[PDB]
């Protein structure tokens, strides 16, 4: 749905700031105090930024970050350190990380960060409702339609198909004729760009 920025921090300072400053920039605002409320009423279809404290009661960033990961929500982080002492991982970093900030922080930089996160889950989530209509359309298709298609974008004649699968011309006229109707396809050219972006 809309975009969100879900901030994670435990902090008072920040959850209410944050929660402040973001909605002063056209920005609804989810605020937990840890990782594990987080967890429950996060719904991974659900458009929006993370920003995330790495120290944290129970759960830390890094380890919430572990789970984001492992059950394939993909929601940007963008990690907000305190501390000198700990460098992030190859792997935090490799785990979707967008960007990491001190704090406190350049309040333009965070903005910056939200931003470039918000930007990359929008695209991320487009190309998985695109290409998932994308083989919802396929999926109409029975698997004498299926072999029907497979031999049409290979360039093959009503005829020399039928020749090739021992069924009538007419059979072949209606099965294409399907084919474009339920691919929403009225072009062989599309035809054969929708089958190649499979
Ligand atoms: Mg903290």
């Amino acid at each position: 749905a809309k975009p969100t920025v879900f901030v994670v921090d435990d902090d008072m300072s920040v959850r209410e700031g944050l929660r402040n400053l973001l909605r002063s920039a056209g920005f609804e605002v989810e605020t937990f105090d840890c990782a594990s409320t987080f967890l429950e009423h996060r719904r991974p279809e659900q458009h929006g930024c993370l920003v995330l404290d790495m120290r944290m009661p129970g759960m830390s960033g890094i380890e919430l970050q572990e789970q984001l990961t492992a059950i394939s929500d993909g929601i940007p982080i963008v990690f907000i350190t305190a501390h000198g002492d700990i460098p992030m991982t190859v792997r935090a970093m490799k785990a979707g990380a967008i960007e990491f900030l001190p704090k406190p922080f350049e309040e333009q930089a965070l903005l910056d960060a939200i931003e470039q996160g918000l930007q990359l889950n929008a695209e991320r989530r487009q190309a998985r409702e695109t290409q998932d209509q994308l083989e919802q359309l396929f999926s109409s298709l029975t698997g004498r339609e299926q072999q029907v298609l497979q031999l049409t974008i290979r360039g093959l004649m009503n005829k020399q198909i039928a020749g090739e699968l021992g069924i009538a011309e007419v059979t072949v006229k209606v099965h294409r004729h399907n084919i474009m109707q339920k691919l929403n396809v009225r072009s062989l050219a599309n035809l054969v760009h929708l089958v190649e972006k499979y």
